[PDB]
């Protein structure tokens, strides 16, 4: 549940990640590729990448980065109001891709990684703390339907 204060800054910071969705879509999945290998055996599409190295050359890789986070941003966008937005998602992600909410917590932490990493000195604490609630908010709504999904 955010203020209009802190949807203000999550979609302030959300424009960085416009300026350049592509490389953001990327640093952030490989960010969690990286930190949770485990992850990649999600992906039938990308299971074949085992080095860094092919992450960063994968043009396809770059591709979906661009589909998930243009699906997060017109979420984000909603300002809470994405039942809409979310609950394919949530159902795709039960049902057809098997995803734990436990990956979700993953992505979500590399976003906030991501976010200083291409932006040091710019990405405050009151910027962080409002992106970290909208993350939460994100995950939490998605839970609700995986509990009613009986998925785990
Ligand atoms: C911010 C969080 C996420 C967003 C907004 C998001 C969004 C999307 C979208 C829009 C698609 C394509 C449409 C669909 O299949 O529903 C997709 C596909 C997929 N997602 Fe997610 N996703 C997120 C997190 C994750 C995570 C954390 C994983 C795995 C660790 C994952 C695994 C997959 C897989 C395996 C596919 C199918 C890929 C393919 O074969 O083309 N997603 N996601």
């Amino acid at each position: 549940g955010l203020s209009d204060g802190e949807w203000q800054q999550v979609l302030n910071v959300w424009g960085k990640v416009e300026a350049d969705i592509a490389g953001h879509g990327q640093e952030v999945l490989i960010r969690l590729f990286t930190g949770h290998p485990e992850t990649l055996e999600k992906f039938d599409k990308f299971k074949h990448l085992k080095t860094e190295a092919e992450m960063k050359a994968s043009e396809d890789l770059k591709k979906h980065g661009t589909v998930v986070l243009t699906a997060l941003g017109g979420i984000l966008k909603k300002k809470g109001h994405h039942e809409a937005e979310l609950k394919p998602l949530a159902q795709s992600h039960a049902t057809k891709h098997k995803i734990p909410i436990k990956y979700l917590e993953f992505i979500s932490d590399a976003i906030i990684h991501v976010l200083h990493s291409k932006h040091p000195g710019d990405f405050g604490a009151d910027a962080q703390g409002a992106m970290t609630k909208a993350l939460e908010l994100f995950r939490n709504d998605i839970a609700a339907k995986y509990k009613e999904l009986g998925f785990q």
